[PDB]
């Protein structure tokens, strides 16, 4: 009932990359019953950022996506306290990456707070020179467990030289309340940069994502 068809969301990150502390404040909106959600991203320290933009962006929103009928929906259900989460990406040069998050909700407005600490990224590396384009879509599989949600992410990030980068994401989802838990379920998304500024100081995203069964 308290998410409606209508959100908006600020968020703030801190986070460093080999050693390199930078900051994050932004504000977005969308639709959650139909997945869908968008977002302007500012460098408030640390900029330019001497790393990919790509590491940051799947971490600015679990309330914004679509679910079939039958399948009920953890996030939105935790509100008004809300949820956390915590993930690892690593990634097949050894790049590693922790983020922890918190959602709450204060006066109808979604409250993200981001912390992020990526280490063992090769300094030549495409993602320290800036030599990505962004994530392909991706299926991230859920499961439940002890009142959480535990996904999982097989993802791809495209490189300038047309090669793809790997990486696997590992994410533990909880609500702050007891809710009625999900089946295990896959979610599919696509996250876009769609516009940014000539140093990638000032950066707008978007996202869509959709719930849906598991055949096998």
């Amino acid at each position: 009932a308290v998410i409606k068809e209508f959100m908006r969301f600020k968020v703030h990150m801190e986070g460093s990359m080999n050693g390199h502390e930078f900051e994050i404040e932004g504000e977005g909106e969308g639709r959650p019953y139909e997945g869908t959600q968008t977002a302007k991203l500012k460098v408030t320290k640390g900029g330019p950022l001497p790393f990919s933009w790509d590491i940051l962006s799947p971490q600015f929103s679990r309330a914004f996506t679509k679910h079939p009928a039958d399948i009920p929906d953890y996030y939105k259900q935790s509100f008004p306290e809300g949820f956390k989460w915590e993930r690892v990406m690593n990634f097949e040069d050894g790049g590693a990456v922790t983020v922890t998050q918190d959602t709450s909700l204060e006066d109808g407005t979604l409250i993200y707070k981001v912390k992020l600490r990526g280490t063992n990224f090769p300094p030549d590396g495409p993602v320290m020179q800036k030599k990505t384009m962004g994530w392909e879509a991706s299926t991230e599989r859920l499961y439940p467990e002890d009142g959480v949600l535990k996904g999982d992410i097989k993802h791809a990030l495209r490189l300038k030289d047309g090669g793809r980068y790997l990486a696997d994401f590992k994410t533990t989802y909880k609500a702050k309340k007891p809710v009625q838990m999900p089946g295990a379920y896959n979610v599919d998304r696509k996250l876009d940069i769609t516009s940014h500024n000539e140093d990638y100081t000032v950066v707008e995203q978007y996202e869509r994502s959709e719930g849906r069964h598991s055949t096998g």
